[PDB]
Order: C-alpha cells, then sequence, then structure tokens
C-alpha cells in the first residue's frame, strides 16, 4: 500500500492527474492533495465520491505536511505553468521551499518534479536535500513523459500505427533543443530525414502548438496530467516489487551533464540502475552535442540558485 | 462502426474532466468533437490530441456547435454554469442547444448534465417537439453521478469493494427527488439510521463538495467521471451492445412525464423502459413526497419553451 502526494493539486495539471490517480492507482492505495488555493479539500471531496478503492484526502491552508507525511511518491506540480525570467523567479523558490520540507518530512519518498523549468527545478531540488544530508540521488526524477507521449503520438499518426504500442525513447532535457527523441531507435519505423526534422521540431515546441490553439489563454494541462499519472504509476509499480523501465531527468553517470534524461530501471529504493541510450544517428549525435551547453547552463542555473 | 461523440461546454471543469476520460476510454476508431463558447477550446482538443489513443479529436469556439454536432451519434451537454438569473442563463443555453441539434444531428442520442436536469431535460424535448424530430428513446438526464456516490458511500459503509457494489437510483436529479434504492443492495443490511443518513447524504452530496470548495466551486472531476460512464454506456449501445443504465428519461409516466429508472439501451437509445423493482416503505415514502416537487420542475422546463 503505497501513499502518492500530489502538490499543486489545485491547478489544471493537479487536477488531471488527480483524476486520473484515483482512478489507475493499485487497490488500497492513499492519495494526498495538497494546495494553497483553498479549494483542495473540495477537489478531494468531488474525487473522493468516485468509486475505486483509493482514499483520497485534500489539504488547502499553508502546511503541506498532512499530504507529505508518509509519502512514497511525491509529485511536484506546485507554481505557474509555461517570458523564461518570470517562470522562473516564481517556480524557483517554490520549488526550493517544498524540498526544504521533503528533506524533513518524506527524505525517503520518490520525487517526481511536473513544475518547470525541469532542467533546472531537479537541480534545485536536489542541492536543497544535500544541504539537509538527505540526498539520495535514486529518488529524485525530473518528469518528462510528456515529451515521450507526444513523440509517441506523432510517430503513431505519421506512420499509421497503433499509438498504444509505438515506442519512442526520448533523453536529454525537458525544454527547446534539449529535448533529444531518438527516431531512430523506434522498433519497426523508418524515417526520411526530412521526417526526421519535422517531428523533432515539432515534439520540441508541442507545448507552443497547445498555447497558440489555447489563443494565449492556457497550456497543456490534461496531457501533461495524463504524463505524469503514467510515470507516477511507473514509480508506485516499481515500489510494489515489479521491474519498471522509463525515460527521466535523473543525476546519472554524468557523461553529458549532471542531470540528463535517459532510460531507468526502477526498483524499491527508486533508480535501481541507469540504462545507456543506445546507439545514436550522427543526426541524434550532432543535436546532442549542438545542446550540452544549453543544458549544463539550465543546471548551474539551478546550483547556484541554492 | 466508429462513433462520434460531441461534448458540448468542453471548456469548463466538467467538460475538461469528461474529454480527458473520453481520450482515454472511447474504443478504438472513435471520434472526438468538443465544443464551447471559451476561446480556448481548440487549444483542449490540441492538449488532448498529444495523448496516444486512437480516437481523434477536434476543438471548436465560438457561438454555433454546428462543427461538433455534424455526423455525431452522441451529444453530451455540459454548458451552463453551477439563482433566477442562473437558471434563465441555462435554460436558454440548452434551448439554444437543442434548436441547433433538430438542426444538425436530430438522430443523435442526447445525454444532458446540464444542471437543473430534471427542467433542462423537457426544455430539450419541447424544443425537438416544435421542430418535428423528437425521440423520446434519444433524450436523456444524466444522474450517473447520484449512481457512482450512492455506490461510493455504501462500499465505504459496509467494507464493500466499491467497484462491485450496485445501487440502483431512481426519481430525480436534485435534492428530494433523488432517490437511492437502499433496500435493493445485495449482501448487505442496512439499519434505520443508515437507510437516513445515506439518503440525506446522496440527496445533498453536491453541497457537500461545493462547501469543502469554500463555495467557490462545485462537482467537476466526479460529475466528468459520470458523464464519462453514461456516454461510453450510449456508445456501447449503439454498437450493438445490450446495456442497462439508469437515466432520467421520458418512460410510462407512471409518476411523472420524465422520471429517472432503469433502462435497456440499445441501437436506437432507450429500447426498453425497465420496471424499479420493490420499494421498501421509506422508499416508497420517499417516492411519494417528491412527486410535486418533480413534476413541477418539468412543468417550469415546459414553460420556458
Amino acid at each position: 500500500a503505497m501513499k502518492v502526494a500530489v502538490i499543486g493539486a489545485a491547478g489544471g495539471i493537479g487536477q488531471a492527474l488527480a483524476l486520473l490517480l484515483k482512478n489507475r492507482l493499485p487497490a488500497g492505495s492513499d492519495l494526498a492533495l495538497y494546495d494553497i488555493a483553498p479549494v483542495t479539500p473540495g477537489v478531494a471531496a468531488d474525487l473522493s465520491h468516485i468509486p475505486t478503492h483509493v482514499s483520497i484526502k485534500g489539504y488547502a491552508g499553508e502546511d503541506p505536511t498532512p499530504a507529505l507525511e508518509g509519502a512514497d511518491v511525491v509529485l511536484i506540480s506546485a507554481g505557474v505553468a509555461r517570458d523564461r525570467a518570470d517562470l522562473f523567479n516564481v517556480n524557483a523558490g517554490i520549488v526550493k521551499s517544498l524540498a526544504e520540507r521533503i528533506a524533513v518530512v518524506c527524505p525517503n519518498a520518490c520525487i517526481g518534479i511536473i513544475t518547470n523549468p525541469v532542467n533546472t527545478t531537479v537541480p534545485i531540488a536536489a542541492e536543497v536535500l544535500k544541504k539537509a544530508g538527505v540526498y539520495d540521488k535514486r529518488k529524485l526524477f525530473g518528469v518528462t513523459t510528456l515529451d515521450v507521449i507526444r513523440s509517441e503520438t506523432f510517430v503513431a499518426e505519421l506512420k499509421g500505427q497503433d499509438p498504444g504500442e509505438v515506442r519512442v525513447p526520448v533523453i536529454g532535457g525537458h525544454s527547446g533543443v534539449t529535448i533529444l527523441p531518438l527516431l531512430s531507435q523506434v522498433e519497426g519505423v523508418e524515417f526520411s530525414d526530412e521526417e526526421i526534422a519535422a517531428l523533432t521540431k515539432r515534439i520540441q515546441n508541442a507545448g507552443t502548438e497547445v498555447v497558440e490553439a489555447k489563443a494565449g489563454g492556457g497550456s497543456a494541462t490534461l496531457s501533461m496530467g495524463q504524463a505524469a499519472c503514467r510515470f507516477g504509476l511507473a514509480l508506485v509499480k516499481a515500489l510494489q516489487g515489479e521491474e519498471v523501465i522509463e525515460y527521466a531527468y535523473v543525476e546519472g553517470n554524468g557523461e553529458h551533464a549532471s542531470f540528463f534524461a535517459q532510460p531507468v530501471k526502477l526498483g524499491k529504493e527508486g533508480v535501481e540502475e541507469i540504462l545507456p541510450y543506445g546507439e545514436l544517428s550522427d543526426f541524434e549525435k550532432a543535436a546532442l552535442d549542438g545542446m550540452l551547453e544549453t543544458l549544463n547552463s539550465d543546471i548551474q542555473i539551478g546550483v547556484d540558485f541554492v
């Protein structure tokens, strides 16, 4: 029986995530929602009327301790969704403050940070945990699953494949040119040069696509909830004893950057083993070398912040 | 064949939850059209289109829902908002929608979520009649949220598996018109105190969520869950599967012209209006006691058209 906490539960991402988790967490699970917005207990009440064997509670107020206590997995969707400087000034401090409390209430929890900019918020979290002297790099993750599902959808669409069965690895970071989909590794599929360029570009700018369709009035919230649910369930299955392989931004062996997204074997302690991403085409190797300066910069910004 | 489901009021809380669940659960090959006056609607569809499920999705914003209604097999209406000004608004919205439906997709199964359902369903029916296309087998007041709430509460109370507990609910969709048939719950025995507590909690569950939301919102996620269940049920039925559901429909009229009870869904919408079974004395007294209220809610709708 695992307990999953969703921080920032009142926002669009948070509510989509909470709804899917109430429906998909294994029977007997516990789900805790926290958000300073006073509507939070009501979001939990709303969801508590759904007949699944998953207990749910919601907390508002200025203290997330009730949600964090005994939490096995903590999904951070605090702050505001996405210029670059504004997003950072709001979200960086919010993540740092949460991480500080997480370090004391549930330092053994697996932490999945959804809050952007992920390339930087994960390092912020890591440094806060280190100052507390409880940092376990096997338990800190930047949720990059949205890049993965978007890639599966777009590839499946272009090649008339079943979107539910298509696998598209994605490595690197979670923004702009740092998002590197490994189209060369897609099983059974072959892409032309223009298809590689077109798909890579769309995957890297997919967020903008949604914002524009909303005429500037919002961002990708439902698909982000979907992606975070998928990652959250992967963590929970791993904690319960099943071997799970997933793509995420973690502190690996550091051949390219202190933090880098690649496949990982998940287990009872979080990351069980950092798995090499495999062979890359020339386009992918050039893409990787061309975004490392940006990725390492995003990381330094987070280290310097703490 | 593939079915097309249209969600009217797709940008709101209920609507986005419904759309998310439909994108994930509709059978492969399905088409999903989202519509709402809110300018963000096309982006809600775009957001959802990024989910890897074999379900096509499009979104439209504007005053005219025609593109979403065109070729729709199922139309789920969740437009409006959650006193007299508010009713006039939702009534007007439902009336306008029914008018467009009469012209664009008169053969679609219509599921109304927009409250007050007791009144908005008759509004739609009266509009459809005036357009000469009313088919009472295809108009439903979605009362599914009352059913899943009842399932949840009974399960928690008697330590049952929530996914297995069955609790019929008849009557109307608001206050004293909501009648959970706790006497028909198999494998459990309720005390008089529990019967009273459960009934009161089921009838006032909407207020419970509004209060928990500090008065700045109502049930959206659970309502989306409920509408998804009813929506999928209609799709399965249109695809040839015998499905039994609880819904507010124009039945035999033993108690009110529109009344919620079990119905057998088929390829033409309502295939058969089924009896709701035996009632306990408490349930009968509750039924007798809501008649004046339910029929007046229907009257209010008829008067509006």
